[PDB]
């Protein structure tokens, strides 16, 4: 050992790493600060141990400690070297893995010492990466210290290349923490600067321009009234004005004004400007003339383009050049000379309506390039195009009408303001002459989709926010963004579907969007933010404007790129789109909530009636604001449908105050909708609509003003919904409360059905008034021990069944700036430990009783420590301790600092603190943090314990208990969740899964419910019980928990303390109504529950005797929890820690957290993993969303299983399809033989019959059954045992056309006149000893006789179809008779062609027939041979009994496919074991019976090389259905029946026809091919089995009646009958798991577990073994109870010696014993009367070695051999005691025996003492 100097700078004092050097007994030196080079610290120390320190060392330091110096990196150096590695390794996709390295005089490039390779998850947090990373590299020195300090290893060098990265160099990526790594690395690429872009541009738009004038210079470029220009003319016509301007002083960048209107001269003078090196300056001729001289001034525009109409619009103030004038136009009509460069102006548009006067933006000539070479690719502009020039010439919509489309070759047509506004016109404007693309406001487009358009083809929008996208024309969409600063647009996007907000799209060309914070830092993906702009649509800025250009044209601090300040709030969507949140300065506040009006507008136009909507957010002289909704109809909407309208999805803040009806929205003259223009309400004095009824009374006016205070709205009315208004249970208790004050008293319940002021006072007439039905509560007078409450008794008993447990710890966590001062929360936070006395309350025990002790001062513990962002949940972890409830305060803080912020921790109990006293933490400590007086405490919680239990003594008290004994009563219901196999012990270990609620739907959640008298928490237990019972197979009835405030005292809503109460919830889900209904049962039942609230959970258990069981928690097993907004902005900010831990199996709690709903899912990690959640946490979200817009439909209608499920379940099961060989079974015969007609066919006794010998003998017949009446779909009935004359029937059968019957011949006749009846068949093919047997029924022939035969040796000609019958198989199964299976050809071949695909029989392989021909499995056999031609080994009848001769015929005959029925397999490989003949079989296919687990080893050891395969089929799907391929080093749980064959298909529907997902079981169900007909002469019972299903879209599936399930893997696993199903108590149960203890026992070789119901109905739980003991029920119980809970433990043990098996080698269930019989049992005690049996006993108790013997005890039991009777009866000889050892076989016992053992009498009178002489 040596002393150690730990480093840790950023870590804590009592690492992991720290404490595994102090167990291995080292001194760990600690030092968090900078050391110096002569330090104290560094004398004596063998070793220096650095993690996460903050300093550099010296260089004396390095070297004189060269080799000692040991850091602990979390990166795969060289890789992510410096600060911050983990981030930079997933940022910047280097190598993960961490690293154990020697510290030299650089950053990390010291050499390896060992390197451990770390996997980061996609769908990992890099929070999860962070805590991933620092447990590698401490279980890594663990792991290494010892090779380390022992030299045992050789340091490395580095290898070349990696990453550095310093401090501050993450600044910029601070938000994105909580992202996953796929989502991190998608920012990237959609946000990264790319590497070499596009080619840089090197052209003006003139010089583009005339290149295209070259290539289309006779097509037409500009249309105007009727007359046109081609691009020649119009090039040569501008290049002539351009001559002149140039020649007037016309230099490059200079801005000559252009007043002209909409006309082929404006084309010209615009074209005329560039080309002569300036950039035009448009002025629309209509402003103002103080508007135009503006822009003449501003511009300083020496030269302007006007005409003589709009002349002296200019007063004198430019040369105008007029463009009539023939002298202003030139003789030259070439190309001017080029004098610009990509980077001069090209144009100026003023942009105003706001502040300031008027700016002007500067376009460059790359700006509008960039924009005109991305349009013309992306939508595909031809020279056959034809653009409307729509948009003022003054903004960029013209630029985008003029200049994208000439770069095309396309033609412009130019609009009169005649139809620029009369929509009607133009669009028959545009129908007649064909324009193609155009681009149209977001108000006039939606205006112009009304109208029927044929010409357009692609409609470009923008500029408002679009919400129409329903229009009558075969356009495509496209919504545009950017601003004027920019070229035009920076972001489109393609309609191609309704949206609630329609994206804006991805950016363009040479263009990138970023959504940034305040600090100018990246936002991760989804989260709002400024968005900005970095590409070259950026211009030069704003005229003579440089500080408002400094101000949003900015370079970025960090990324050094010239960004745009949009002043919009944008989110990025995951498919890479970016969407419209609104600007960043329109938020505004209604009753209290920020909101963003234009999140109403889109609701308000799906109206049927509006077309237009626009929502404004005005403002009276008193500061409140009230929302406008302007819409545009047809006709006026009443108040009350707007208002009504928009209930449906909105909350009453978000629904406007006022609506005004409009004909047409005033546009500006620029496109956008005029705001200012639209008309102000008249009613702007704080009026209320018009639904406001005035309170007519006094008690209307005092209740109006209770609610006033209560909701925080004034001047209520009397007509106002409570629940509508912000109404919450909170809020109904505190107008309970408010109104005690007064002297009215109002249950809970009938607020809910009194939600208005006008129903309210209706109810309190009769209502007394002042009474004072409340009383204070008591303050208890000093004590030296006070009272517990019944909750801190359940707390305290909790914590001491595991004193060191910390599953009752809550810990929270509060991110403050750096600016705040630590040690002013400590002072906050100490002075809160005197306010409150439960943070100074102790728990003891005096005797039995639970008492508290209040103490006066108690001290706090704050640590302060440093910490990283990837180290900070480490830091927290090591702080949770468990809690002593002997010692004060309950509670430990401290505050965890880093660079960027101080995480602030407190752990308290729950003792302590619930839900509400977290609240009044939070309000409290953010008070004394603002320097806030507080007003003390009133009251304490020592003295509610003192009401409260004196009300336990009360008579509601004893009414409260009577509900719970009475609602908990009976057999209550069992939710069996598919979770994993449940733990013996109940573990407490989980984790939790998050699920975020938007706003939006949030909002649409409570509106309903409020809607429909209803709170959130009842809509939401709604879902929640729904959700239950479909994954419990659809259950009409559920149980949960869930948890109320328990504050019964009015005056306790104030105190610290633990108050809250878990009930039991038993509901009910009728799937057969509608969602709206059952919300109305759950509160039917939870308001009765609400009423009896105040009952101890502990006391509500015992009401109902609820028995204890060890893997389920009492009651209920699903947790459901709800809290409501937070009161304070600290309460917001807080975040609740889960250190690992799940009460319950499942918990979910609802947290309303920004404007939204977080749900947490907290799971036992025992019963489910990361990816069992993550689905149900989907399944949550597709009922809620399918609730939410399906109120009326019926809950049977809502799906669990999501569509993606739906998806992987279709591949890894159903996708089966396989084209095969339509060619019939009896034709591949007599093609088999026409091509081999000497191959052996069939091989019967010792005697073999080939193909030829066959086919022809099969001919004879079939020609004598086609005379007799045959004809397709005809049947035949077959009474023939094994031989070669029941293969020529079957074959003849098959080519005379008909299908052939199999009947047993040894029959019983009561069964056959029964399907000789329902066949109603004539033909009899019988063997010679079975003829008569026929009874003669109709026409019966012999299978001996020749007679019968013909002597046509020819192939009979073809007479069937693949969908006629081939054979009718009758199944006989239980509780039914006997019915016909169909079966045809097709659905034959198809099971043939794939089980030949899986298991070929080839032509040297052979088949052997042992399976009797009246089941399926036979046919198999049959024609299994056929496909490959190779040959059938009739085994001889009444063979497949004995292994010997089965074993012999696969020896001798070679066989390879071989059939076994379980049970059947079992007695074959016990033949096998003690054998060492050769073996040419490969594959033992098992069908019939579940396999039993511990064959699978049994078979693969008595025949290794074979292919071990377990297949499953129903009669009506043909033979089998699925399989499943057994391996040799396997052990199933199971025997999973596998996936379905070719062209099978296997659906597990539940009981309303729904798709179960995965581990919930259901009904199995077949489709294909391979399906049967129905049933022969039964249609009912073929409907009710072949039904058709929306899974097979109208083709019939089969319901097998069998219970099954999914597998993970895909596999379907056998689950029994739907019937003859046993439960326990709900909770079901496998037989099959006892079905484990009767193999473990290796005496026990076989055993069944089943069910027997009792005389009065009771089924017991009956098990049948055979075994080589004889046992008792009191061994075989114990031998259960190893791993076997108690309520799997049967009882009745009958004992058999063979399993009662039918035909098919299955145990007949019935023909089991039913009344027991022989169940072996023990007896009682001891009582060794006489001092003979106490003798006895001591004697059996040395012999038999039991300490303990009893009269009654049997000798055997004990362990009694024959060796131990000769020694008992040898002792007892010694003691003159005769015992025959033959009578301890008849006499067990000793009482028994005991008259039967004689003594040895010896008389001892001697020979006559007195003798003589
Ligand atoms: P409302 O039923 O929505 O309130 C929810 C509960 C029942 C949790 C609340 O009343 C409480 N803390 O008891």
């Amino acid at each position: 050992m040596g002393r150690i100097l730990f480093l840790t700078t950023f870590m804590s004092k009592g690492n992991k790493v720290v404490r595994y050097l102090e167990s291995l007994h080292h001194e760990v030196v600690i030092c968090q600060e900078k050391v110096h080079a002569q330090s104290a610290n560094l004398q004596e120390i063998d070793w220096i141990v650095s993690y996460a320190y903050g300093y550099i060392l010296d260089k004396e330091i390095v070297s004189r400690f060269r080799g000692r110096i040991i850091n602990l990196h979390p990166s795969l150096l060289p890789w992510n070297k410096g600060r911050d590695p983990v981030f930079w390794s997933v940022w910047d996709e280097t190598p993960k893995g961490v690293t154990i390295h020697l510290i030299d005089e650089h950053v990390d490039t010291g050499d390896i010492l060992v390197q451990e390779e770390i996997a980061f998850a996609d769908e990992d947090t890099l929070l999860d990466c962070y805590n991933k990373a620092n447990q590698a590299i401490e279980e890594l020195f663990i792991r290494e210290w010892e090779n380390i300090v022992h030299g045992r290893i050789a340091p490395y060098r580095q290898t070349a290349g990696g990453t550095l990265h310093f401090k501050a160099d993450r600044d910029f990526y601070k938000n994105l923490n909580m992202t996953t790594v796929r989502e991190l690395l998608a920012l990237k690429r959609l946000c990264a600067e790319p590497k070499r872009g596009e080619k840089p541009i090197d052209k003006t738009f003139h010089q583009l321009f005339e290149q295209q004038v070259e290539m289309t210079p006779d097509h037409v470029a500009v249309v105007d009234r009727g007359q046109s220009l081609t691009y020649k003319q119009l090039n040569e016509r501008a290049n002539q004005l351009a001559h002149h301007l140039r020649g007037k002083g016309v230099k490059p960048d200079d801005q000559v004004a252009i007043m002209l209107d909409k006309s082929l001269d404006m084309i010209v003078s615009i074209l005329a400007v560039m080309k002569a090196g300036g950039a035009y300056v448009p002025i629309d001729p209509d402003y103002p003339g103080e508007r135009i001289a503006y822009m003449l001034a501003d511009s300083s525009a020496a030269i302007l383009l006007t005409n003589a109409l709009h002349e002296e619009k200019a007063n004198g103030a430019c040369d105008i050049i007029d463009v009539h004038d023939p002298d202003s136009y030139s003789e030259n009509t070439n190309n001017l000379p080029h004098v610009n460069r990509p980077d001069d102006l090209v144009y100026v548009m003023y942009t105003s309506g706001s502040t300031g006067l008027a700016k002007g933006v500067m376009i460059e000539h790359h700006n509008l390039v960039n924009f005109c070479e991305w349009y013309r690719p992306y939508f595909g502009v031809t020279p056959a195009d034809k653009a409307l020039v729509y948009s003022s010439f003054s903004f960029d919509g013209s630029a985008l009408d003029i200049f994208t489309h000439l770069l095309a070759g396309a033609a412009l047509h130019i609009v009169p303001s005649e139809r620029k506004y009369d929509l009607d016109a133009l669009n028959d404007y545009c129908n007649q002459e064909g324009i193609t693309i155009s681009y149209l406001p977001t108000g006039a487009a939606e205006q112009f989709m009304q109208m029927d358009n044929q010409s357009f083809r692609v409609v470009i929008t923008g500029g408002d926010v679009l919400k129409k996208i329903e229009r009558n024309g075969t356009y495509k969409l496209y919504n545009g963004y950017g601003p004027t600063e920019c070229t035009i647009m920076v972001t489109m996007f393609e309609v191609d579907k309704p949206y609630a907000n329609i994206p804006i799209g991805k950016p363009i060309d040479r263009t990138r969007i970023l959504i940034l914070d305040e600090a100018l830092a990246l936002q991760p993906i989804g989260v709002a933010g400024e968005l900005f702009i970095v590409g070259e649509g950026l211009g030069r800025g704003y005229l003579n404007r440089p500080e408002l250009t400094a101000e949003k044209f900015i370079v970025h601090p960090q990324t050094g790129e010239r960004m745009y300040r949009t002043g919009d709030r944008a989110r990025f969507l995951p498919d890479g789109n970016i969407e419209f949140l609104g600007r960043l300065d329109n938020l505004v506040k209604i009753r209290g909530y920020r909101i963003e009006p234009g999140e109403i507008e889109p609701f308000l136009m799906n109206h049927p009636l509006i077309e237009l909507t626009t929502v404004l957010a005005k403002e009276q002289a008193d500061g409140r604001k009230y929302l406008v909704g302007y819409y545009v109809a047809p006709e006026e909407i009443p108040h009350g449908e707007l208002r009504e309208w928009l209930g449906n999805d909105l909350p009453d803040y978000m629904i406007p105050t006022y609506f005004v009806h409009m004909k047409a929205f005033p546009l500006t003259a620029n496109g956008k909708v005029d705001r200012r223009a639209l008309p102000d309400v008249q009613a702007d004095a704080e009026l209320l609509g018009e639904d406001y009824v005035a309170p007519t009374d006094e008690l209307e006016q005092q209740l109006a003003q209770v609610w006033s205070h209560v909701l925080g709205i004034p001047q209520m009315g009397i007509d106002d919904h409570f629940l509508e208004r912000g109404g919450d249970s909170i809020k109904v208790m505190q107008l309970i409360h408010q109104l005690k004050n007064i002297g009215l008293s109002l249950r809970y319940d009938q607020l809910f059905t009194h939600p208005t002021i006008r129903q309210l006072k209706r109810l309190l007439t009769e209502q007394k008034q002042v009474n004072g039905l409340l009383e204070p509560l008591r303050e208890l007078d000093e004590q030296a021990e006070y009272e517990t409450s019944a909750v801190e008794k359940r707390m305290y008993i909790i914590q001491q069944q595991d004193v060191e447990s910390i599953a009752y710890n809550v810990v929270y966590t509060i991110n403050f700036p750096l600016t705040v001062d630590t040690e002013q929360i400590r002072v906050a936070l100490e002075q809160l430990v005197l306010r409150h006395e439960g943070l100074r309350s102790t728990y003891h025990m005096r005797g039995d009783e639970i008492v508290k002790r209040i103490v006066p001062r108690a001290e706090l513990s704050f640590v302060r420590q440093t910490g990283e962002e990837e180290s900070v949940q480490s830091l927290l972890a090591e702080q949770i301790k468990p809690f002593d409830l002997a010692k004060a305060p309950l509670l430990r803080a401290g505050v965890i600092e880093t660079a960027d912020k101080k995480v602030l921790w407190f752990d308290s109990h729950h003792i302590l603190l619930d839900g509400l006293s977290k609240s009044i933490l939070a309000r409290e400590l953010q008070a004394l943090l603002g320097q806030q007086v507080l007003s003390p405490v009133e009251k304490t919680y020592k003295s509610f314990a003192r009401w409260q239990n004196e009300w336990f003594a009360s008579d509601e008290y004893e009414q409260q208990i009577a509900y719970w004994k009475t609602l908990l009563q009976g057999e209550l219901p069992a939710v069996q969740l598919p979770t994993k196999k449940r733990p013996p012990q109940l573990t407490f270990d989980g984790a939790i899964q998050m699920y975020r609620v938007n706003p939006e739907i949030t909002r649409k959640l409570k509106a309903t419910a409020a809607k429909h008298d209803l709170t959130l928490y009842m809509l939401m237990l709604t879902i929640v019980s729904i959700w239950l019972s479909k994954m419990n197979s659809d259950s009409n009835q559920v149980i949960l928990g869930t948890v109320t405030d328990g504050r019964q005292h009015p005056d306790t809503r104030e105190l610290l303390g633990m108050f809250v109460n878990t009930l039991p919830l038993l509901l009910s889900i009728d799937h057969e109504e509608s969602f709206l209904h059952n919300l109305q049962q759950v509160k039917a039942k939870l308001l009765p529950a609400l009423q009896n609230q105040y009952v101890p959970f502990d006391k509500i258990l015992e009401a109902a005797r609820v028995k204890r069981e060890g893997n389920r928690h009492p009651l209920f097993d699903v947790m459901f929890m709800m809290q409501g907004a937070p009161e304070t902005e600290l309460e917001s900010n807080m975040h609740h820690i889960n250190a690992g831990i799940s009460k319950f199996d499942l918990t979910l709690e609802v947290l309303e957290r920004e404007n939204g709903l977080n749900i947490v899912f907290e799971y036992n990690t025992h019963l489910f993993d990361e990816g069992m959640i993550l689905r149900m946490v989907a399944q949550f979200e597709h009922l809620l969303l399918q609730a939410v817009h399906g109120l009326d439909q019926q809950v049977k209608r809502f799906e669990l299983v999501t569509e993606d499920e739906k998806r992987d379940l279709f591949l890894r099961v159903n996708d089966t399809a396989k084209a095969y060989p339509n060619k019939l079974i009896m034709s591949m015969l007599e093609d088999w033989a026409a091509a081999t007609p000497d191959k052996t066919a069939l091989v019967f006794r010792e005697q073999r019959v080939t193909y030829r010998e066959l086919n022809e003998r099969v001919n004879q017949l079939a020609h004598t059954l086609r005379e007799k009446g045959v004809q397709p779909d005809d049947l035949v009935m077959l009474m023939a045992e094994r031989s070669v004359e029941m293969m020529v029937a079957i074959f003849a059968v098959l080519k005379a056309g008909g299908a052939y019957l199999p009947i047993d011949p040894h029959s019983p006749a009561e069964r056959i006149a029964y399907i000789f009846a329902d066949s109603g068949a004539k033909l009899v093919l019988a063997q010679s000893p079975f003829v008569e047997k026929a009874s003669m029924a109709e026409v019966v022939l012999d299978l001996n006789s020749a007679s019968s035969y013909a002597a046509d040796t020819s192939n009979p000609p073809l007479v069937n179809q693949p969908g006629d019958l081939v054979y009718v198989m009758y199944t006989s199964g239980s509780t039914g008779k006997p019915k016909g299976v169909m079966i045809e050809h097709g659905a034959l071949l198809n099971v043939l062609h794939g089980m030949q695909d899986e298991y070929p029989l080839l032509q040297d392989d052979a088949f052997l027939l042992k399976t009797t021909y009246i089941f399926d499995i036979s046919v198999a056999e049959i024609f299994g041979w056929v496909p490959g031609r190779g040959k059938l080994v009739i085994l001889e009848p009444e063979a497949e009994k004995n292994p010997k001769a089965i074993w012999q015929a696969v020896v001798g005959a070679g066989i390879t496919h071989i059939n076994f029925v379980p049970s059947m397999l079992i007695p074959f490989v016990e033949y096998l074991e003690g054998r060492t003949e050769a073996n040419r079989l490969r594959y033992i296919l098992a069908c019939g019976e579940a396999m039993p687990d511990e064959l699978v080893p049994k078979v693969y050891e008595v025949l290794p090389e074979v292919k071990l395969e377990n297949i499953y089929g129903p009669t009506e799907a043909t033979i089998y259905a699925s399989r499943y391929s057994l391996a040799k080093g396997s052990q199933e749980s199971p025997v999973p029946i596998g996936k379905p064959l070719p062209n099978y298909r296997m659906y597990i529907i539940n009981r309303h026809g729904q798709l179960q997902p995965i581990g919930v079981p259901g009904e199995l169900c077949i489709a294909g091919a391979s399906l049967a007909r129905g049933y022969l002469n039964n249609p009912a019972l073929t409907e009710e089995k072949f039904t058709p299903h929306p899974l097979e879209k109208g083709e019939r599936i089969y319901r097998t009646g069998d219970l099954a399930r999914y597998r993970e893997d895909g596999n379907i696993e056998y689950l029994g009958r739907m019937d003859h199903q046993v439960k326990i108590r709900g909770y079901r149960i496998e037989l099959d798991e006892i079905r484990s203890k009767l193999i473990q026992e290796e005496t026990i070789q076989d055993a069944v577990v089943v069910a027997r119901n009792d005389q009065n109905g009771q089924a017991y739980l009956c098990a049948y073994l055979l075994s080589e003991q004889e046992w008792t029920v009191g061994q075989l119980r114990e031998l259960l109870r190893r791993e076997l809970p108690e309520y799997m433990i049967p009882a009745h043990f009958v004992l058999l010696k063979q399993f009662p098996l039918t035909a098919n080698g299955k145990l007949d269930r019935k023909a089991l014993p039913e009344p027991d019989g022989s169940v072996k049992a023990e007896a009682e005690y001891a009582a060794p009367r006489t001092e003979l049996e106490a003798t006895l006993a001591h004697i059996w108790g040395e012999v038999l070695g039991i300490e303990r013997i009893g009269i009654r005890d049997n000798f055997f039991e004990l362990g009694g051999d024959s060796i131990k009777g000769l020694q008992i009866a040898s002792r007892l000889q010694r003691i003159n005691w005769t015992m025959v050892i033959n009578h301890l076989f008849l006499y067990p016992t000793i009482e028994q025996i005991a008259p039967f053992v004689t003594s040895e009498q010896v008389v001892i009178e001697a020979a006559a003492e007195n003798l003589y002489f």
